[PDB]
């Protein structure tokens, strides 16, 4: 299991890299421009905030997969080690195939449908991202489409797992984790009501109040 | 995992080799006859169109036995590795048998009921081919029978696999994937449209839109 | 139970009238511009097709609401009794709610999603229809929405039923009618496959070898 | 709910008539066929067998729309109150559909498929007939079939009911009665198999002995 | 819902239906041979000893229908309103019509299947009573058999109820009641089980302990 | 089935009511808050935006039954037919019990879980409002939570609804709806996301072309 | 897997093992009777009509163990590999227990209940074989009887399998395979029933027509 | 699977060990009592009946810890590898614990409930029983607490099997079975119903009578 | 599967150490607040009632990461194999990780949620203790949150276990031993009803009075 942040805001990575055990960080085109800073300056201050291991997740803009190789080409010079998030349309696949034969490690993203991210796998990808809330508000079930690209993965390409990314909600990220990705990427409002609950405040500050009026203190000796 | 284009079309082929990981191409007759050039033509252009690399299926003609075993021994001569296609009936099945005898690869096609293409397998088939959207359309149910037969290979003969056939929409393609079919074969129509997505698209085009309103270009 | 074909084909539509009990035929702008005859000549023709008894439906091309209003009152004109597609967007719905309040039927078209369509059941159409095909193609479950939506009218909206459209199979239009939708419209290749067997075939045949080895004939005296 | 031997053998339906509750006998060409007599001789025998009371059904030979309306017509100067029965086809549903217009009852036949029976239903038909053993045999599932067709009649045409016909096994009979069928025909050796039990003649048997070893006689 | 007791012994039917809200008492045979006492001698006693109400059932013991059909005139003449009880055999199917004709309540007994229960209902049975611990110790299901029977009875004669009959332990007479049995019948040895339980006496002595250690006695 | 929007900004309200099929609006103190009108401004400036027809539902804030009950009087002369929240806690059943006496429609908020919920509903409240989100997010299931207490309200007080509130994804309003709830109110973010789809706008597009690639123009005559 | 027929038919048997891959035939005392050729006879004729390779089943007619076991004793000396059919009775079970000390494969026959066969497989019976017919046919389920057994033998006795024998329907092959069965013996109008069907012909003719109609022959070259 | 007989009847287990492929024979303290034997009779006569094969189990009186291990030694003493049947109480549980110290194989018996007889498994015991009958007597399942104690021996104490005891119905047996309990001790009533179907004796009747009619004999 | 005792009573301990098999004892503030006796004084002496083998737990009390660490030595310095509970908050959270890299085993507490337990695994707790009874009565289903809990130890966390906690019935302790939990700790009033049954204690009478009526005596 792979814990991910989905963000470009550096101090929050180095804050949060303290609390949880982070793999590593996932970029979007989105979140990238969200941030205002470019990809050669942020990507380097994303890995130094993670204290310079674990793995990062930026994403080709080009449209046709000679572009796409060369995007990746660009980001392997900022980051060596980083894998390329590709977009899973026709030119999609040719580029994913092609960074196989190169031996890039790539990203099946903008995945909105079980068969689809299936065949990004079977291109080469090692991790394949289906956008949960997006397929949820669109009318569909990201938790099905998740429940089936996983089983998908599991039979007929080994290689790969499902990095689940795009979430409103806590509920979404345990559903896709009790289905069996691998992998997910929190964003920071989710992974922050992930680990504060009230209930959990409640029980913490009864556990205070015994302890202080039966030994006068609210610490150890 | 085995993914096969279901066509004669050489030109689509070429083109979707370099997009799709194909392990190569199926043809039937019907397919065949479509396309109007013959097997030593279009067989070698077809091998050509994927690199000269992966597998081709073609179909038996014959009537009885003896004669499907001298259609495989012609299609072996025009491609050396081809696996044979051979429609499941009594003749079909002492062909198979014949067949395992030589060495040749077959595999059961016109499978329209479980027990039908689980005797294929142990006649010594190593794909078998329910005809999915056909089984649906004539009243029956494509995704119960293939579930089925994929059953029965795994418990009684696991040297075979299901080689799913015939689509209409690409959920027939998904439900046969989620059933566990090691292989299948998609017509150009349904794999065009198990690649192309309206919303992807729309998710592209805002990623194009928030990286120009930010850094004044499109590109890196 | 209403069976609907859906076709611009006025030859057909009268050919298939002799065989299905049709309750009418609906249109879409696609199926119209196909056809290449115009509205105020193909309705009238498809009117009479059907004996000038049962239901027609044909689709808004507006974009605003006071203008799928208009383009509403021009098919009433055409046709007095058509029931007037709507698609389900923001103009659309506020389009279904003012026809509503003027008492044209309408139908909730363009439904992707079993919430969207249920939103045009409660706005005032009497019909929603699914895009069966559309749905399942797009990487999700056409079946899953239609028996949602269905479920969710038999709640929440009584006064409408789902209208499923939209199949490449006859086993999509056993499956809308198993999950209890009132109301389908088939196109002509699926009506032809659900009616035509090769096993009943086979077993008429028989019926006439064993009739004909009898009595030396094969008809009734 | 409505029990039907399917049989042209009147001796066979005058002794199981004594023993059964039947609503009638079904007939089918091939079974007419069969007992080489033919409808003017064996319908009106059949009619007495069961004392002049329940229904009979008959099926129309022609391939027309016409033709079948024709049949049904001399089918009704034979017996008046007979059930025509209709093989599901494009003509098939014309004449259903004509036959409604007339006011005669008809049973939609030959139904491999549930689609293919509802529409039979809507068309008119107040009984439809899946061939069970048939669809059973030629790789599909007759309960399936029975079970969505029963379901389907019972939301679309609720003046329509399930006549399931064509049965090697009294459990295939059991399946189709737990899914709802209000109506079915049995074959006079599944009939058979479904009233006389080895385990009951064996608790009668007891229940004698009993009785013998305490009063010294085996009746009241 | 109607409780039975399965027992030709008066002195216990006399204690418990002090106890049991009884509508009657079911004899069978094996169960009258055992108690030594002839009909005319012990249902009436039976009749008196719960008090002259509810309902009385004892089996024919003839092999033929006109025999069975006298057998049941005998009963009716010792207890004017009594069941008669009817193996559901060839035979059995044939009185039972013909008693439904004369207007005498049978129940159809000796059933081991549900096809065989339900033809005794459609004959003219108002009773079934299926053998529930005989199919359980014979091989199959007694509860699956009883639960089929119901939901046969309920769609396809509603005239009719299960009276689940034969019981080794409460268990079965409970899973025959959740299945939705309208009646039953209990021998004496499931009866009692089903009424006094050791968790039930420990929580009563306990609330007589905790009453004395509060109020110094253990009554009001 | 009721609609209701979860908002006090009176613009959105008067720009949605033409398109949703509105039973009205319902606010909480922190919706209030966020829109820093206070109570006897802003309710009315409501009900005037949605045409004068159609429930409003606003919060007490005291923390006593005497004192809930004061606030719901003070409402009900802002707002003559006005539901008013109460708040499920000890003082809170209390106050809704007092509120039935005197013949005050209540609404049983704060709802974290179903037997909470029913205590409410058999107390007198006609609606009962399970926070969904709050409860997904807080490591619970409030589609569960939801699901029982419609199920407790039908058997055990009937005379009462769920009025489903708390929504970061329109999957959580489908699901609540699925799962038979009688009233629900979105947050706007949520009822945008309901009706505006990508693939329905790819739809209505290609109808348009197909229109005009055959009549010339892309309306009706 | 292993496919066995179920017959003395010797003609029949050399027809068909050229069409399926036979292990062998299975007899019965009704079965050997029809045939009316005696067993020293018509068993090395089925022996030859599989080309002398594959398995021969044969039933004991004794009441009593010692009885059964001089039978068995019989059987190997016309066929030396042939496995004993032993019905599963007391002195059945006693017989089996015998014969698996003197090393003679069994098969435990006249199964109608999940519990008999298990008690045939401990005695040391290698195959067991319920009447799956005359189950279904005498008011119980044969599908579930096999299915019951068949869990029993692969949990409590995994040196055993059964062998599914008695089918009016290749329905029931199909339930006893899907099951899990690791081997059948069909009578001759079921084996037929499973190898030709009407729809596979009918695809096979218009094969045939489309070839015909494109190249001008029906055959390759 | 270990098949044990429940039964302090030497002549009836050597009878059956003709029959049965038997582990050995279970006893209580009821059963030895209505035996009337005591136990350094009775064992070393059960001991021989099977052929001086396979195992006994005997439980201990004492209600103290001291005084169950005492019994088990006494027990010892009379069969060398005898397995010590103890009630789970408090003292049982201390007592199991203190002769896995020992060395002495233990089972935990008087089980109505899973945690109960997990606790036993978890002290040492490496059988459990639970009392199936009794439990679905008492008002709740015995194939729920056997299925339960089955899953929670596996995962939390994979060294212990479920020896499933105390039946009135051969259905028990099997639900236990079915459920996956690697042993299980029958009553002889049971294991005679197990054995003996009125179905079989008519399908070797049957065989018999064909056999007669073509050979003119019934053997070989 | 680790059965623990739920207590500070030291009496009870050594009493039932006799009939359970023990792998210990489980505290928490409140249990050891009650029992008015301080950690340097009781967890030594639980330590010698279970015979000085099996595993003692207590938990830190501090808010801040580095003060759960401190509190976490000076734990170890009492009983130096302890297991320190932690609280799964934030600050819980950075400590679990800090005391993976020192090498003090961690249990991760006060869990109320199957994604917050997860999260403890993963930081490096080698158990997880959700609060069953708590869960079950804050109106939500502390059967399921164990369920899903061990679901996702066993597929993204192995080397952990859950450590169900907190039973007002012996039913929950059955549910969360069915849902695969490889430890329990249960507190003294749950543990004696799951041994002591009314039915059972009948039977034992009943062998007790047939041997007497056949033997006349009960030996």
């Amino acid at each position: 299991m792979e814990l991910y942040l989905d963000t470009s805001d550096v101090v929050a990575v180095k804050a949060l890299s303290r609390i949880f055990p982070l793999a590593g960080v996932t970029t979007n085109p989105s979140i990238i421009a969200a941030g205002k800073k470019p990809l050669d300056v942020v990507l380097p201050q994303l890995h130094e905030a993670m204290g310079g291991q674990g793995r990062l997740f930026a994403q080709v803009m080009a449209t046709t997969a000679e572009g796409m190789v060369n995007d990746a080409l660009k980001l392997r010079s900022i980051i060596a080690d980083i894998v390329v998030k590709v977009p899973v349309t026709a030119e999609g696949l040719a580029a994913i195939k092609m960074l196989k034969a190169e031996g890039i490690p790539t990203l099946g993203t903008a995945v909105y449908g079980a068969a689809q991210g299936l065949l990004s796998a079977l291109a080469g990808a090692e991790y394949v991202a289906p956008y949960v809330n997006v397929i949820d508000a669109q009318g569909g079930s990201g938790i099905q489409t998740v429940t089936d690209l996983h089983q998908l993965l599991k039979m007929h390409a080994p290689q790969a797992k499902v990095l689940a990314a795009g979430f409103k909600t806590p509920r979404q990220a345990l559903d896709c984790l009790l289905a069996g990705c691998e992998s997910i990427t929190l964003p920071l409002d989710v992974a922050q009501q992930m680990i504060s609950y009230p209930a959990v405040d409640a029980a913490v500050a009864k556990f205070e109040q015994d302890w202080q009026g039966a030994f006068g203190r609210t610490s150890i000796t």
